[PDB]
């Protein structure tokens, strides 16, 4: 079914943001794994597998709405050379992306593409959870110390 | 443990080839799914998960050899439009990659990084498998007819 | 137990044909499988295994009758190039051996070697079995057409 | 996938050797069985099935590399008259082919067919395995005597 | 089976390094146990068992090649007095053995002893895992501090 | 807890003897195995493991008594060339270590180190069972003949 | 059965020491528990129970030897006020009773009361494991710090 062009452009933009997350979180996940921070590694890993599920959902919707997914563009990954920075970089990434989600939800309501809106609402919820988890880690580092925080991420 | 700089470069080159296959195969997978070719989609989908595992393997090896993974470059993507073309694009891509796998296996051999060579031999063996399956599909199309072939990919 | 010289001669002769069937059917089975025709592959494979059990039986009986098995000579194999032909070559081999069995069974009767006859008797039943399936495949090709037939042999 | 011509020639040579093993070990196994040496017949029988597995693997690789199997030619066949000689002939056959596998591995390596090398790599480790058991049986005969060795092979 | 003379030497060179590893890790393991560092002790132990298995594989190989294993010469152990030093001695030990392994592997290639090579590749692959773990432990000590690292090493 | 200087000395003396048994018995075990004497190989193997467990106990006792385990010094191994000689070598080794054990037990008694004495008593009993087993095998050889004894040690 | 007057005396002496351990360890155990150091409280508790079982054995041996168990006299308990002091108090207590046990074992030996000696040996071993545990905790405190040690003793 021919969907709304602008909706598809919005959907293709969010898709591109998830691609960034996918790659970034997977790299950080292995960087933790490689450092002995197994706990952190697993969480970063699962976050990665979720962005993959998110991208997948958008891909399917874009295809249904008869448009062509953009799996070609890859944005600026924000890596990070150590835990505190990697946490920040990930939070940063999750935030620069919230505005897009909300704008597109707003646009979907205006044109009456409610089904695409529901899809975006769900993705939005997951993003607010990951941000909650990130702010939490960062705060924890402040309360117990980096050495303590890292010690507790080993197993 | 710092590894050979040229080995790490070869590793990163191959990582890039794989990243492309991941994206390409996942899009082709969801496209077949969107068209009703359930069988074809499922297979393409699994090929996608494998390329992802191969990527994860190279990343982990690179990280151990103390180099930086490049999950930032994303080369061209041979998209399909229709089935026969998608099979051809996929095969063509697994083939443009072989020369690279073999160049690196030989290089690793000359520098005595046997563990890296083994990693590459497994990935190699797995690729000659995909090419095998792919060729078979193209030959089947010409033996039974595209219409019959598509009919067989539905359930 | 010393066996009738001519009987062992017949026994060694049929054993020869069986060794040809083995190799020929095994080659067609991998050819079918290489082409993605799994259905033909399995059946050919099994009939190959069957021929192997026939040969084993001939070898044991010959050895008991105190003669030397001839597993050295290998007759000309009839390797087909395409399904329709491969099916016909297998039928020809099966019918060029029927003469032989019947002649050998008749011989055992006239010389009192009833045990050997019972052994050939059962190989004979099994051989007309392969022929029945083979003829049926060729007729099936004529009714539904080669393309549909091959489509049926894929999974 | 068009494979290397010389590689295909090597594969066909290794195949002709195995086809001989298969037949030789099968006749010795049935001979042992016939003589009442169960334990010995059972082992030859498995080696027999093992050579069959190697040939199957060589065949599959050849068809994939788009070459033409060579079942048709059956090389010489060393048949022993008694246990001691049957053990030696079997040992001579393995050791006569070992060089063939080593030359093939070197060739595959030189032309970049690492998959074929690994495939042969495994058949080589298995052929050295058969040899060790053969050497041992001969050595066991010298330490305990022929009559004792045979009595131990009855069950 | 007569093995290459120089290959046997290489195998014994390596067997000699493993014997050293066996003794050093076992002692270190029981020292950690004796201090209440159960986690570290348990891990040192398994690495000690691994080296024992490697030694076993080497011995078996040497015997098959008809050489005489050398369990008489035992080189200089590197005993530590405290955790950090012990970690460093294991690391040093492991790093002094890699060049030997790689040299042996390259020689087996040149003489065509591929089975021995495959054996040495596996051991090599395992030695790198241990080295990775060791390095990681040392980095963990700096990131979180010795007091924390050791506390995490208690049962 | 600080131990007696002389006690620790005796313990190391006995540990030095047990390290010789470990290597000798393990090598003899793999030699029987290579020769096809599974029964015998299996028994040597366990006696080898047994000595490993003994050494482990000595190691622990020593660290607890605050002494330094000596794994560095390795005495001369008595390796055989044929079964009868290999049995006499193990036996001779066991007999040489018998007086050292009783001397240590005696000393431990004279200084009130009953726990160390207890440990030593249990090891002494184990060593005495091994000696019985070795003496028995040598008698069996005399009663039934080397040929028969060796035939019995196969499966 | 009438026992030796002096043996019964030694037994009561050791029973007198064990009754002190019982009370001290039980009190220390409940003090750790009240402070929230479950791990530590649990260990003290079992050592307390252990001493109770020891006293029980001494009681029985004594009645059998026809002597009167002395439960009336209770020596001075060494109660601590903080963990480090509590560990040093238990340790000091164990060290004070070590010479009494060896003295008794010695006497039992000199009069042929081997059964009493046997019992005393087993208790001596248990007391020696406790001493090892206490020495270990004190070393751990030195290596990781009181803060960390105490954090580890919570859950
Ligand atoms: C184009 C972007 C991608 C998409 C749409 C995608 C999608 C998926 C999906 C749908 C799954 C299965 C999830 C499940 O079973 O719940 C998956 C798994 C996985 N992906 Fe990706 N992925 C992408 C990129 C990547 C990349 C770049 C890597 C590696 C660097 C990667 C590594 C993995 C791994 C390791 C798994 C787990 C496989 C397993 O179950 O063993 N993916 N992905
Ligand atoms: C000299 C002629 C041969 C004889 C007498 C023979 C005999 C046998 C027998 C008795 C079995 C076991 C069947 C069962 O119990 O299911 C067997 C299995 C088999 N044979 Fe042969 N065979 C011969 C030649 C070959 C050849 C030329 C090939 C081709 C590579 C081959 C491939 C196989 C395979 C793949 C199996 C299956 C083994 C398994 O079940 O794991 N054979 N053969
Ligand atoms: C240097 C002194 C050694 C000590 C203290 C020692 C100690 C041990 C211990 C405690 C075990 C575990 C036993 C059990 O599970 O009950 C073991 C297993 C073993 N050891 Fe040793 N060992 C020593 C030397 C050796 C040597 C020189 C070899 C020869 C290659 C060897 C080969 C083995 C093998 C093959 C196992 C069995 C591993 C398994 O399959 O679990 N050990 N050793
Ligand atoms: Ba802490
Ligand atoms: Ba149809
Ligand atoms: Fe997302
Ligand atoms: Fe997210
Ligand atoms: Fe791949
Ligand atoms: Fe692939
Ligand atoms: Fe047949
Ligand atoms: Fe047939
Ligand atoms: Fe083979
Ligand atoms: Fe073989
Ligand atoms: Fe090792
Ligand atoms: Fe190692
Ligand atoms: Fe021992
Ligand atoms: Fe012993
Ligand atoms: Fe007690
Ligand atoms: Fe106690
Ligand atoms: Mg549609
Ligand atoms: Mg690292
Ligand atoms: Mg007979
Ligand atoms: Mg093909
Ligand atoms: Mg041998
Ligand atoms: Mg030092
Ligand atoms: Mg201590
Ligand atoms: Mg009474």
């Amino acid at each position: 079914m021919k969907g709304d062009k602008i909706v598809i452009q919005h959907l293709n933009k969010i898709l591109g943001n998830e691609l960034i997350a996918i790659n970034q979180y997977f790299l950080h996940a292995r960087m933790y794994e490689d450092w002995g921070l197994e706990k952190l590694g697993k969480h970063e890993y699962h976050e990665s597998i979720d962005e993959m599920k998110h991208a997948d959902k958008l891909i399917k919707r874009i295809l249904f709405l008869e448009g062509l997914p953009n799996l070609q563009e890859l944005g600026k990954l924000l890596i990070g050379e150590h835990t505190k920075e990697m946490l920040e970089c990930d939070l940063k990434l999750e935030q620069a992306g919230l505005p897009d989600l909300k704008a597109a939800i707003a646009y979907c309501e205006s044109v009456g593409d409610y089904a695409s809106r529901e899809l975006l609402e769900d993705i939005l919820e997951s993003e607010e959870d990951h941000i909650d988890w990130l702010e939490t880690q960062l705060d924890l580092i402040d309360k117990i110390g980096l050495e303590n925080y890292l010690q507790s991420q080993m197993d």
